[PDB]
């Protein structure tokens, strides 16, 4: 058994005109609310017990949207963070709440999506001790975090916002760790930019040398919807996959049902509420079978 | 001088894993608010008094986003309709501030734009006295309210989701009223959808043998974003010719610009608050001329 | 041991100004030629002789891009339809090449796709004995052959577009027959439409009780690009999940090597005749391998 | 009266799986063949006698597409260039057909449009003597040909894959030119990729001073259809604002029509053959009105 913690807070300055009236992470992605995305991360990772942390402002939005959570078979708890300090700062926020379990932290701008994704997730979940990262292939490393590594992975460096080389791995918003987590936020000083950077906390680990790391291979999309133009290019993504080959991305009620976190008769008013939904009707075609 | 109405509200149902959290008029057209679009429609007729009515829970949202408007030399009033009653109380909500002048309601899902379109507001806005509404070839005019008419227009009939014939051309969310209008909308009882309909008011024009149409051409797209798929369809149209075509669509500050509303110096201010965005570029460009 | 045929013929009448100068099945998709399409299932299915039956007219277009097939590991070999007479005429035309042996006819207006297809296919390949189409569930039942059958499929019926019901899995452009076939299509009489219809040849097998069904489960894709909105639609659709999800459709070069049906060197040399395009990287960077 | 040329050669291997087989020009541009495009320029220039130039190859592919233009109500000659030297050798090539007269090129795969583009074009056409080339803004000026300028333009300098600055003007397919243009490609030696390039003879003109430069302001969309993604660009654009919008882009028979080239009833003719396409009916409702 571990805990999840979801970053949904953040200035989200790059989505600008727009997100000076909402929290970046209620806005959609296609079909459904930003937020969705790294949830379903976390409920495939088969982790029920998770934090949302949000600003002040948006929080009864969140409240609003998500609830206790208990319509999607999870139990969600929420935390403000003051002002955008940083993403290490998760950590100090989350103490009385991780206790001195071990942890998962997903982004909430972060989008993930392939074949077998849970099991890959599940795996490395049974991890107790280190700290895993997910590393993706980009063809801008600069203006990503990268790291490199052999055999095994360890890694040998995470230069972030490389002045000019390293590899083409950047490192995505999907970190797991172990108790000495809180231990190493607690000790991270202001970046540059100057925000506790998640960057610092995963520096440590590396020279601890317990920071493996995991690959995404071929088949796996993933997106940081942060700017204009992503938040495009992930709608248009998930509403293609979706039209064009018959799944639904980020569908909570459908994968808490398979978790056997929620019976078909929760499904089933998840469904109704929807009914005039595109959502809806998926769900209603899961509740049977074809010859 | 006349004043100006943008209904905000409503529980936009069709969007619904997403609106159970934020108002649909949030959502992002692209790289601005939904609301910046019925907005820049008003403000190309040539309006600066505008009321918003929008919900209780989401008011705050909107101020946050918008404020006073003075940023976009405007001036902002709001107002809460308490329940989704239907469009038609508009009037009565806003009754006190319309006081007895001549209106133009626009809905905030609608969608705008054509060139030479703001030359055709302003010629519909010179009247006083009697109604306007704007028609669309729509391809489902079973989905629309449609206008029949005749040369000049006048409108025979407007039948409401006519489950059989009329003709082609839906009724936009597009109005200009008078004085009167506010008298209508008392009289207007709830239709079978339990609503006060927008339409109503307009079949009382039509017999009144006062009610104007006015043909939105071929240059012109028009759009209702009120479902999963037409949201999408909007924000990959403006994208698309943003980008193709470099002009802004719904760009405030500009259109307050041109139109005398803020000086260089106002336009300077945003530009630099949004200088990390394309919005704000294009900005920054419209601050000069080339050869 | 099978042979595959491939109708490459047709007016292509729907995406009419176009087809009035090159064939449909050259028009592209994405950055392949729409035949790269149909042929790589074939080659999925493990079929190296195959026929491409085309116009007279287009005939050396198709040579002139495909030669002999040897540049993809397979043997090609070509003949002409005189007229669009229909699609059962591809087994008399096909006699001679056939001779007596099973075989394999997809349409070339047809992109499948989807995880674990192959094996699906050599598995309905690996019969030799009755009749076997896929069908895939469409939303327009009426424009598309429809196939109702039931427990292991069968079919109990199979109307063509179907005024009014039946089910809503459509008959796709794949199928596998035995040496039965050509003796079948000498049968056939020219439909209400005026061409000899591959329906007839499955409306005996199916009395015959030899037909059997294979559903194209929830995450395959399945396109008929042969109007001007849905040549768009299967472009958008394998740009997406190639540059979203990494790896690239109907790659022959890439299909023949992992079937060994040609060396490192054979794609190399390809790789670099196209060294300049993304299809000629992706082919380099097959040629290793990753931490 | 003026004259216009067509390149519609060049072996197109940016576009390489695909090119190999059909020529670039003819592939598809949403509904209607790449050809179209360049071709309806001329038309709104005004220009009714044009030389297309293609490969020996590719020949009859356009006769069969394209006829002698009587369909359009224009003149259409054809021409080979055995072998793709250089976009200068147009004028070599087209030396008996230009005779003296003036005369406008238009590159093959360059697709133009934007309000009141047509008068723009006619008054530069209206030049007799010099040579007018027309810039666009471009945000990667290196990849592109760039032109610098003053009031009244003139142009001072025209590099050409500048190593490192210029203006971010670069220079589209269209140009005009006047009598000693034969002159200036007679003398041309071939560039370091080895090809007689357009751009030493515009070179020419601009010592010469006489190379004025028109300026294609911002509603105007410029795009040159040479790369798979650009390609695809190109396609979802116009398929967007022609659905979006209501207007067709580059339909002859209709630009035909209004610059008297055809009557009514040869519209008529064209609209019956294409009644089944959504080309068609757009031809069908320009012979009427509305209310
Ligand atoms: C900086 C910060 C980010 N976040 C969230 C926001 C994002 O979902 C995610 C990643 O941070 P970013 O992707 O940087 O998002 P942001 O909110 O910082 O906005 P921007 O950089 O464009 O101005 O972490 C917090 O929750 N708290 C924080 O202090
Ligand atoms: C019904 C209603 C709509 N509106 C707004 C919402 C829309 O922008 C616009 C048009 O109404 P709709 O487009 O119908 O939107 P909606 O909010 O009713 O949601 P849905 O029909 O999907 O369930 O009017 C109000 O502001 N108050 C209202 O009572
Ligand atoms: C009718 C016919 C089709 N074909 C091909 C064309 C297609 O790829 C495939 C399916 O036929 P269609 O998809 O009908 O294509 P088509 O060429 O008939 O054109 P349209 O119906 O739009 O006018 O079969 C032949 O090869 N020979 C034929 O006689
Ligand atoms: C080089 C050349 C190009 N053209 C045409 C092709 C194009 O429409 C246009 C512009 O040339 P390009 O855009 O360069 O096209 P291309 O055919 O050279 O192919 P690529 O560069 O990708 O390998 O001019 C000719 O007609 N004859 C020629 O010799
Ligand atoms: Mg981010
Ligand atoms: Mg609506
Ligand atoms: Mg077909
Ligand atoms: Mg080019």
């Amino acid at each position: 058994h571990m805990k999840g913690i979801i970053l949904a807070g953040g200035s989200g300055t790059r989505l600008h005109p727009i997100t000076r009236g909402v929290s970046k992470q209620l806005l959609p992605i296609y079909d459904k609310p930003m937020i969705y995305y790294p949830l379903s991360v976390l409920m495939l990772a088969g982790i029920r017990e998770i934090l949302i942390i949000t600003t002040p402002e948006d929080k009864g939005y969140f409240q609003r949207l998500l609830g206790d959570g208990s319509e999607f078979g999870i139990q969600l708890e929420y935390a403000e963070q003051p002002s955008p300090d940083g993403l290490a700062q998760a950590f100090i926020i989350g103490e009385t709440f991780l206790n001195g379990e071990p942890s998962c932290l997903v982004l909430g701008d972060n989008i993930f999506f392939g074949q077998g994704f849970s099991p890959k997730l599940r795996h490395v979940a049974a991890r107790t001790e280190g700290a895993t990262v997910f590393g993706y292939q980009v063809m801008d490393p600069e203006r990503f975090g990268v790291v490199e590594f052999d055999d095994n992975f360890r890694a040998i460096s995470l230069e972030e916002k490389p002045k000019q080389p390293k590899s083409n791995w950047a490192v995505t918003g999907l970190y797991f760790y172990d108790s000495k987590v809180v231990e190493y936020a607690k000790q991270v000083k202001p970046s540059e930019r100057g925000e506790l950077e998640i960057t610092s906390i995963n520096q440590m680990y590396l020279e601890a040398g317990n920071l493996t790391v995991e690959l995404l291979g071929r088949g796996f999309a993933w997106l940081d919807t942060g700017t204009h133009d992503s938040l495009i290019e992930a709608s248009t993504f998930v509403q293609t996959v979706e039209k064009r080959q018959g799944f639904k991305i980020a569908c909570l009620e459908e994968i808490a049902w398979r978790n056997g976190w929620l019976d078909d008769e929760g499904v089933k008013r998840a469904a109704s509420s929807l009914a005039k939904t595109g959502y809806g009707q998926y769900l209603l075609e899961l509740l049977r079978a074809r010859p």
